[PDB]
Protein backbone atom coordinates (compact mmCIF):
# COMPACT_ATOMS: atom_id res chain seq x y z
CA UNK A 1 0.00 0.00 0.00
CA UNK A 2 1.97 3.11 1.02
CA UNK A 3 5.14 1.13 0.49
CA UNK A 4 4.10 -0.54 -2.74
CA UNK A 5 2.83 2.44 -4.36
CA UNK A 6 5.77 4.57 -3.28
CA UNK A 7 8.54 2.69 -4.69
CA UNK A 8 6.98 2.02 -8.27
CA UNK A 9 6.39 5.85 -8.29
CA UNK A 10 9.60 6.28 -7.41
CA UNK A 11 11.33 4.11 -10.12
CA UNK A 12 9.65 5.70 -13.04
CA UNK A 13 10.58 9.76 -11.40
CA UNK A 14 14.30 9.55 -12.36
CA UNK A 15 13.40 6.98 -15.17
CA UNK A 16 11.46 10.15 -17.33
CA UNK A 17 13.94 12.68 -16.35
CA UNK A 18 16.34 10.40 -18.17
CA UNK A 19 14.44 9.76 -21.16
CA UNK A 20 13.51 13.70 -21.69
CA UNK A 21 16.98 13.98 -21.99
CA UNK A 22 17.65 12.01 -23.92
CA UNK A 23 14.52 12.66 -26.58
CA UNK A 24 15.69 16.59 -26.81
CA UNK A 25 18.88 15.59 -28.01
CA UNK A 26 17.62 13.27 -30.65
CA UNK A 27 15.65 16.10 -31.99
CA UNK A 28 18.78 18.23 -32.94
CA UNK A 29 20.23 14.96 -34.64
CA UNK A 30 16.94 14.72 -37.20
CA UNK A 31 18.19 18.47 -38.56
CA UNK A 32 21.11 17.42 -39.92
CA UNK A 33 19.62 14.29 -41.13
CA UNK A 34 17.23 16.05 -43.72
CA UNK A 35 20.35 18.42 -44.30
CA UNK A 36 22.43 15.27 -45.39
CA UNK A 37 19.56 13.39 -47.09
CA UNK A 38 19.00 16.22 -49.28
CA UNK A 39 22.68 16.80 -50.17
CA UNK A 40 22.72 13.08 -50.95
CA UNK A 41 20.17 13.70 -54.05
CA UNK A 42 21.47 16.50 -55.07
CA UNK A 43 24.82 15.07 -55.84
CA UNK A 44 23.37 11.64 -57.51
CA UNK A 45 21.65 13.98 -59.64
CA UNK A 46 25.11 15.81 -60.41
CA UNK A 47 25.68 11.80 -61.55
CA UNK A 48 22.71 11.97 -63.87
CA UNK A 49 23.32 15.23 -65.91
CA UNK A 50 26.89 12.46 -67.51
CA UNK A 51 24.46 9.58 -67.70
CA UNK A 52 21.41 11.83 -69.71
CA UNK A 53 21.97 12.82 -73.57
CA UNK A 54 24.08 14.12 -75.14
CA UNK A 55 25.92 10.94 -75.44
CA UNK A 56 28.90 10.04 -77.68
CA UNK A 57 30.04 6.36 -78.48
CA UNK A 58 33.91 5.46 -77.69
CA UNK A 59 35.33 2.26 -77.25
CA UNK A 60 38.17 1.63 -74.56
CA UNK A 61 41.55 1.56 -76.42
CA UNK A 62 43.60 1.17 -73.18
CA UNK A 63 44.23 1.05 -69.62
CA UNK A 64 47.05 2.51 -67.15
CA UNK A 65 47.21 1.52 -63.95
CA UNK A 66 47.05 4.78 -62.26
CA UNK A 67 43.60 4.92 -62.66
CA UNK A 68 42.68 6.86 -65.64
CA UNK A 69 41.24 5.16 -68.30
CA UNK A 70 42.58 5.93 -72.17
CA UNK A 71 39.26 5.44 -75.17
CA UNK A 72 39.49 6.26 -78.68
CA UNK A 73 36.52 8.29 -79.54
CA UNK A 74 34.59 7.99 -82.28
CA UNK A 75 34.72 11.99 -82.75
CA UNK A 76 38.66 11.35 -82.94
CA UNK A 77 40.89 11.85 -80.31
CA UNK A 78 42.35 9.26 -77.98
CA UNK A 79 42.19 10.93 -74.67
CA UNK A 80 42.60 10.20 -70.90
CA UNK A 81 40.07 10.66 -68.17
CA UNK A 82 39.77 9.34 -64.79
CA UNK A 83 37.72 6.57 -63.15
CA UNK A 84 34.65 6.01 -60.58
CA UNK A 85 33.43 3.87 -58.02
CA UNK A 86 30.04 3.84 -60.30
CA UNK A 87 31.46 1.97 -62.94
CA UNK A 88 35.42 0.65 -62.67
CA UNK A 89 38.17 -0.35 -64.84
CA UNK A 90 37.24 -4.20 -64.01
CA UNK A 91 34.20 -3.66 -66.02
CA UNK A 92 35.89 -1.91 -68.77
CA UNK A 93 38.39 -3.79 -71.60
CA UNK A 94 40.38 -2.31 -74.24
CA UNK A 95 37.28 -3.44 -78.13
CA UNK A 96 34.36 -2.39 -75.29
CA UNK A 97 32.04 0.63 -76.56
CA UNK A 98 31.54 2.27 -73.21
CA UNK B 1 -2.88 9.70 0.52
CA UNK B 2 -2.97 6.31 -1.34
CA UNK B 3 -5.10 7.92 -3.38
CA UNK B 4 -2.62 11.19 -4.21
CA UNK B 5 0.36 7.85 -4.68
CA UNK B 6 -1.71 6.67 -7.64
CA UNK B 7 -2.06 9.85 -9.75
CA UNK B 8 1.16 10.80 -9.33
CA UNK B 9 2.53 6.90 -10.00
CA UNK B 10 0.16 7.06 -13.16
CA UNK B 11 1.85 10.67 -14.26
CA UNK B 12 5.21 9.68 -14.32
CA UNK B 13 4.89 5.96 -16.04
CA UNK B 14 2.50 7.86 -18.72
CA UNK B 15 5.35 10.73 -19.59
CA UNK B 16 8.42 7.70 -19.01
CA UNK B 17 6.54 5.78 -21.78
CA UNK B 18 6.15 8.89 -23.82
CA UNK B 19 9.75 9.85 -23.95
CA UNK B 20 10.94 6.17 -24.73
CA UNK B 21 8.74 5.46 -27.90
CA UNK B 22 9.98 8.65 -29.26
CA UNK B 23 13.69 7.90 -28.28
CA UNK B 24 13.83 4.73 -30.23
CA UNK B 25 12.07 6.16 -32.94
CA UNK B 26 15.06 8.89 -33.20
CA UNK B 27 17.33 6.44 -32.93
CA UNK B 28 16.36 5.25 -36.40
CA UNK B 29 17.09 8.72 -37.64
CA UNK B 30 20.36 8.74 -35.78
CA UNK B 31 21.61 5.66 -38.16
CA UNK B 32 20.46 7.21 -40.93
CA UNK B 33 22.27 10.68 -40.01
CA UNK B 34 25.67 8.71 -40.26
CA UNK B 35 24.30 7.02 -43.03
CA UNK B 36 23.96 9.78 -45.55
CA UNK B 37 26.87 11.87 -44.41
CA UNK B 38 28.85 9.16 -45.84
CA UNK B 39 27.00 9.20 -48.92
CA UNK B 40 27.49 12.92 -49.10
CA UNK B 41 31.15 12.91 -48.76
CA UNK B 42 31.80 10.04 -51.18
CA UNK B 43 29.00 11.12 -53.80
CA UNK B 44 30.94 14.52 -53.82
CA UNK B 45 34.53 13.43 -54.78
CA UNK B 46 33.18 10.54 -57.19
CA UNK B 47 31.34 13.36 -59.23
CA UNK B 48 35.09 15.50 -59.40
CA UNK B 49 36.67 12.63 -61.07
CA UNK B 50 34.08 12.28 -64.26
CA UNK B 51 33.07 15.78 -64.47
CA UNK B 52 36.83 16.47 -65.02
CA UNK B 53 37.75 17.90 -68.97
CA UNK B 54 40.18 15.33 -70.31
CA UNK B 55 44.04 15.45 -71.30
CA UNK B 56 44.22 14.65 -74.99
CA UNK B 57 47.16 12.21 -76.16
CA UNK B 58 49.74 13.63 -78.55
CA UNK B 59 52.75 12.19 -79.51
CA UNK B 60 56.54 13.77 -80.23
CA UNK B 61 56.59 12.95 -83.46
CA UNK B 62 59.81 15.29 -83.54
CA UNK B 63 61.23 17.95 -81.67
CA UNK B 64 62.68 21.39 -82.37
CA UNK B 65 66.28 23.02 -81.49
CA UNK B 66 63.92 26.63 -80.50
CA UNK B 67 62.43 24.77 -77.30
CA UNK B 68 59.52 24.25 -78.96
CA UNK B 69 57.70 20.64 -80.04
CA UNK B 70 56.45 18.88 -82.88
CA UNK B 71 53.25 17.29 -81.56
CA UNK B 72 51.24 15.17 -83.68
CA UNK B 73 47.49 15.50 -82.29
CA UNK B 74 45.18 12.22 -82.23
CA UNK B 75 42.78 14.59 -83.27
CA UNK B 76 44.01 14.50 -86.82
CA UNK B 77 45.71 17.73 -87.72
CA UNK B 78 49.76 19.02 -86.32
CA UNK B 79 50.56 21.78 -83.83
CA UNK B 80 53.73 22.85 -82.70
CA UNK B 81 53.31 23.09 -79.03
CA UNK B 82 55.97 25.17 -76.13
CA UNK B 83 57.07 22.39 -73.43
CA UNK B 84 56.27 23.22 -69.87
CA UNK B 85 58.68 23.89 -66.79
CA UNK B 86 58.11 21.23 -65.39
CA UNK B 87 58.87 18.39 -68.25
CA UNK B 88 62.30 18.37 -69.57
CA UNK B 89 62.86 18.29 -73.46
CA UNK B 90 65.66 15.19 -72.82
CA UNK B 91 62.19 13.34 -71.71
CA UNK B 92 61.09 14.21 -75.14
CA UNK B 93 62.48 12.66 -78.40
CA UNK B 94 60.35 10.80 -81.17
CA UNK B 95 57.84 8.12 -79.98
CA UNK B 96 57.37 10.00 -77.02
CA UNK B 97 53.73 10.08 -75.69
CA UNK B 98 52.42 13.37 -73.89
Amino acid sequence: LLEKLKKLEEDYYKLRELYRRLEDEKKFIESERIRYEREVRRLRSEVERLRSPPLLVGVVSDILEDGRVVVKSSTGPKFVVNTSQYINEEELKPGARV
